[PDB]
């Protein structure tokens, strides 16, 4: 519908400026006949998710990389894609004029957008936060009648939730996660730096802490929002460091056993939110297969948990096989979810880089390796910042997607976004990861699913200089002849029947 207006900051690629009355957007989708294919293209060059039809024909002229479809080969059902609506993000987002809030939300949550499915909400503060309130800061409030919701929830989050929700045809599936307890439950009576929870599991700390989760459902219920999930807690592994700065609640792999099976699991499953899963782990993948060993090899604990989520830093190295694979191997029935990615992170790179083409790269290779290792849905940190990477109380350190200009009522989409989007947008819930064979060795990531509806979609990223001639075969339509260009991604679509 409207393409994309470029600007440079002077980095490896452009952004996409968008204002009050303008923003690129897509027509709604459209599939073609069979024999007939779809390709989305964005390019370092500057193309951003550019449309394009040609056939898959009967006859191979390729004498390069074949990717073949294998669709009997079946793995993962897809959960879906989505961010965090942290206190920043919200603040970033209202501080633009409505017209463009609105599409700024249309970008991420509708069919002319990337089509998220995916919202991860903070339970109180974390550092993307301007202060350092929880819902229950009154001490000796073990029953939590003081518990309650402040601006930030009430003002911010909710409202942008509901807005969210209405652009979105699809169902959205609502993430819940805690940094922090109030201080008065924890040994080092602060929010931040090495403190557990009081006591040991069962006691009064535990059950109170159990409660606050099935309190904070009930105040979002009463807002008329309903969760799919809630995470034991964000990064416990951090809680065990001393002098870690953000907001944090400290559990050893044994503890987060323990709290889960005699107090958390068990105060959800006698409340009116029951049907809420609940995913463990909630940190780096280095922390597999250990921890998913230590809660999952205890019955107690396994009856309670439905999934493991996973945090990456995509500017660190950690091997896929030896942690996401090893963990599918001991608990192939127990999904993988990554609840939280970023970049940026290291002293040296700026926590914004407007247009950064490897930041964007950084996503998509991210993507791919977890689909290829049985991870079912991908989730995003802040869905947007200010152009210093903030507000963060503690420190800016990471970038995102959409980086807001609240001065000239502007937001700035990064590459990050469109590699986000050749996924989010073309792999709904329930799509499949099926097989797709590399005839030979090669530089790409590519990925094959099953829509729903039987339809077939494939990602090639190329992250090289060089333009790499492919050829894709569909046993049952025929062959699909392409080019990935260098630093390239494009998304395939097309009919099977
Ligand atoms: C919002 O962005 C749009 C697109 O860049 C701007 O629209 C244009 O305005 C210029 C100068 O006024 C015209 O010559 C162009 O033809 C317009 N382009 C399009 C594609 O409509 C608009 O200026 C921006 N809004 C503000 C207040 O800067
Ligand atoms: C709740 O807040 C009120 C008002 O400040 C306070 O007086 C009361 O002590 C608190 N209640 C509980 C149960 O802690």
């Amino acid at each position: 519908a409207r393409p994309c207006i470029p600007k440079s900051f002077g980095y490896s690629s452009v952004v996409c400026v968008c204002n009050a009355t303008y923003c690129d957007s897509f027509d709604p989708p459209t599939f073609p006949a069979l024999g007939t294919f779809s390709r989305y293209e964005s390019t370092r060059s500057g193309r951003r998710m550019e449309l394009s039809m040609g056939p898959i024909q009967a006859n191979h002229t390729g004498t390069g990389l074949l990717l073949t479809l294998q669709p009997e080969q079946k793995f993962q059902k897809v959960k879906g894609f989505g961010g965090a609506m942290t206190d920043a993000a919200a603040l970033n987002i209202l501080a633009l004029s409505p017209p463009a809030q609105n599409l700024l939300l249309k970008s991420y949550f509708s069919e002319e957008g990337i089509g998220y499915n995916i919202i991860r909400v903070p339970m109180a503060s974390c550092d993307f936060s301007i202060r350092t309130y929880t819902y229950a800061d009154t001490p000796d409030d073990f029953q939590l009648h003081n518990f309650s919701l402040p601006e930030e929830d009430t003002k911010l989050k909710i409202p942008l939730i509901h807005r969210a929700l209405q652009l979105a045809q699809r169902p959205v599936s609502l993430l819940a996660s805690p940094w922090t307890s109030p201080t008065w439950l924890k040994t080092n009576g602060a929010v931040n730096g090495k403190g557990s929870l009081k006591g040991q599991p069962g006691d009064i700390y535990h059950q109170t802490w159990a409660r606050y989760f099935v309190k904070f459902l009930d105040a979002y219920a009463e807002h008329k929002l309903q969760f799919w999930a809630v995470t034991a807690e964000n990064e416990p592994s951090a809680g065990l460091l001393s002098g870690y700065p953000f907001q944090c609640l400290g559990f050893t792999p044994e503890h987060q056993r323990d709290f889960i099976a005699r107090d958390l699991g068990p105060t959800l499953a006698n409340s009116t939110h029951h049907n809420v899963r609940l995913l463990m782990l909630d940190d780096q993948r280095l922390l597999l297969p250990h921890w998913a060993k230590v809660v999952l090899t205890d019955p107690e604990a396994a009856k309670y948990v439905h999934g493991i989520a996973v945090h990456w830093y995509l500017d660190f190295l950690a091997p896929a096989k030896a942690t996401l694979g090893e963990t599918h191997r001991l608990f192939p029935n127990t999904m993988l979810f990554a609840s939280e990615a970023c970049v940026g992170s290291k002293f040296w790179e700026q926590s914004v880089r407007l247009g950064s083409w490897d930041r964007g790269m950084q996503y998509s290779h991210s993507i791919i390796t977890n689909l290829l290792y049985h991870v079912v849905g991908w989730t995003d940190w802040n869905l947007a910042l200010n152009p210093e990477g903030g507000p963060n109380w503690v420190r800016n350190f990471v970038d995102s997607p959409i980086i807001v200009d609240i001065t000239k009522d502007t937001f700035y989409k990064q590459p990050m976004f469109y590699h986000l989007g050749h996924f989010s947008k073309f792999i709904p819930e329930g799509s499949q990861r099926v097989g797709l064979v590399a005839s030979q060795k090669n530089d790409l990531d590519a990925v094959a699913l099953m829509h729903p509806d039987g339809s077939a979609v494939v990602v090639v990223l190329n992250r090289s200089s060089k333009d790499v001639p492919l050829t894709i075969k569909d046993p049952a339509v025929g062959f699909l002849e392409t080019i990935s260009p260098g630093y390239s991604i494009h998304t395939y679509l097309w009919h099977r029947q």
